[PDB]
DNA sequence: CCATCAAAGAGAGAAAGAG
DNA sequence: GCTCTTTCTCTCTTTGATG
């Protein structure tokens, strides 16, 4: 239990729109955002959609008693956040920031560890349905990958030549033609082309 | 040039929301809309407000018996307005579509011929309430330029921070420090800042 | 420089709920 | 039985990040 009582600031890089997941208490609430300190960046798990308060790019929060999982960290009910007075300084140098919102290229992917989690923008090269999934073969120049998604209403649009952007989804395989899947939290959105 | 009696293909872009006015005559009613041909764009006082079923942004239209003056398009009851033939083109490049609906930059304004209508949406720098009108200083990057409008409830929610939408001012004063100029027919809405 | 995405803020139309 | 507010439903304008 990595739960974290300590504070901390964050300059918040990105925070997306909430979104609901079916788990098992029903209709679930939360959304992603990407934070940053002097040092290193993190992609956060916020389950309180009504936490967009304080998430906001370029905004500084201290953030107390979170929970810091594999490779991202969790904002939950347990925890508590609160804003932080112009005292706070905590700087993320350009290549933090830079770094922090890049798509990752395939080839790097095969060098990750699983576990890996994986956001980004990417261009769709085939596609084939199944019963409950959908197989995106999504290639760009560094080579080529394969992922495993969710069958539905607008994964269904996506045709070659769309592009898809990917939220937490991790990396179930790599080397040669690397693999990720759709987990619980995942999000991908389907960008038609032109 | 003048009263024109033909048939105009155009592109409905914004319409707005009727509002009422008064003259020697009492009271009138309009709205305000942009519309554009594939060359050009153009700013619309409709004063027969039934128009609002034909004036609808995206939509096709072919209008006759309208006045052509200075900076703007009048559109009276004694007109003829209709939703075109499905075989209508109005084909509206996005750099006309993209100008049409900007907020004019100031400096650009300095340059521009007197006698023009300017809409947009300006930051409130000073006010200086006046005994009949209110005298607005705005500003942007690019520069100042005063604004007389009229004095009343609304207009004077505005403190400095705060933004207002002016449609259809006239540029009276141009170069360094502009001025524009309320008139019979333009509007003005304030918004809170923050 | 320029093309693509994304999100907040403003505006309008139409819809649902309360005197 | 009917107007007057409160939502939402959608778009466009701006702006900022990404490649």
């Amino acid at each position: 239990e990595g739960f974290q009582k300590r504070c901390l600031p964050v300059m918040v890089l990105k925070a997306k729109k909430p979104f609901t997941f079916e788990t098992q208490e029903g209709k679930q609430e939360m959304f992603h955002a990407t934070v940053a300190t002097e040092k290193e960046f993190f992609f956060v798990k916020v389950f309180n959609t009504l936490l967009k308060d304080k998430f906001i790019p370029k905004r500084i929060i201290i953030i107390a008693r979170y929970y810091r999982h594999s490779g991202f960290l969790e904002v939950n009910s347990a925890s508590r956040v609160l804003d932080a007075e112009s005292d706070q300084k905590v700087n993320v140098p350009l290549n933090i920031i830079r770094k922090a919102g890049e798509t990752p290229k395939i080839n790097t992917l095969q060098t990750q560890p699983l576990g890996t989690i994986v956001n980004g923008l990417f261009v769709v090269q085939k596609v084939t349905e199944k019963k409950k999934n959908i197989l995106f073969d999504l290639s760009d120049n560094t080579g080529k990958m394969e992922v495993l998604g969710v069958r539905n209403e607008d994964t269904m649009k996506c045709k070659e030549g769309d592009k898809v952007r990917l939220t937490f989804f991790t990396l179930s395989k790599n080397g040669e033609k690397l693999q990720l899947t759709s987990g619980v939290h995942s999000t991908i959105k389907v960008i038609k082309a032109k």
